[PDB]
RNA sequence: UGCUUCGGCACAACUGUUAAAAUUGGAAAAAUACAGAGAAGAUUAGCAUGGCCCCUGCGCAAGGAUGACACGCAUAAAUCGAGAAAUGGUU
């Protein structure tokens, strides 16, 4: 069954990691823009 | 200073980016904290390509993580007509 999970995953993935920083990144960056605006408010 | 008919002539001819400043602004770096690496399973050699990316180098070398970046994550609708049927107006 690990060996069928590990075929499983290395089946499907393509994909890289940075992009799962990507969204969080400017996630983050929103959050400070939003976080200066509301100081300058 | 010559020459002087001693009256005067002659010669010589425009420095300074002008500061001992004043601002004035833009800068690399340091720490901090962030976070922290190619290829396809892993681990790894690289050589490229492109340019409003550079750095080191005397460089038409070589290197900088294959120097970096890009590199697609294609929520890139790459999109629509054929026909029967059937229903709607009008006679
Ligand atoms: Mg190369
Ligand atoms: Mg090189
Ligand atoms: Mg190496
Ligand atoms: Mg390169």
């Amino acid at each position: 069954k690990e060996m069928l999970s590990e075929a499983r995953a290395r089946l499907a993935n393509t994909r890289g990691k940075k992009a799962k920083r990507k969204a969080r990144e400017k996630q983050l960056e929103e959050a400070r823009r939003l976080a200066q605006l509301q100081k300058k408010r």
